[PDB]
């Protein structure tokens, strides 16, 4: 399903990445936006055969298991598919522990190239939170 702004805003913040590992909801927000377009069914196939999934985008090289990504983890220990709930739960769980690696949010290379640095808070504006 499409998200409206202010509602995965909201949704986001009630499942605790509001300021989780010191980035804001406008941060998450923005990052989901370039994405997926907010579209929790978005799914995109990488060059090297591993696909993302759902509205961060989280990819199969590591994070999930879609048993088609040879040589691949699952970290996230779920399947590829939970991703692309309605329910953001998963995502957003398996984001914590992306975010959590090392990297930050640079690990979505949309955030680093889009919404890094940029008055991100826009993307929470006028939103009831």
């Amino acid at each position: 399903k499409v998200f409206g702004r202010c509602e995965l805003a909201a949704a986001m913040k009630r499942h605790g990445l509001d300021n989780y590992r010191g980035y804001s909801l406008g941060n998450w927000v923005c990052a989901a936006k370039f994405e997926s377009n907010f579209n929790t069914q978005a799914t995109n196939r990488n060059t090297d055969g591993s696909t993302d999934y759902g509205i961060l985008q989280i990819n199969s090289r590591w994070w999930c298991n879609d048993g088609r990504t040879p040589g691949s983890r699952n970290l996230c220990n779920i399947p590829c598919s939970a991703l692309l709930s309605s329910d953001i739960t998963a995502s957003v769980n398996c984001a914590k522990k992306i975010v959590s690696d090392g990297n930050g949010m640079n690990a979505w290379v949309a955030w680093r190239n889009r919404c890094k640095g940029t008055d991100v808070q826009a993307w929470i504006r006028g939103c009831r939170l």
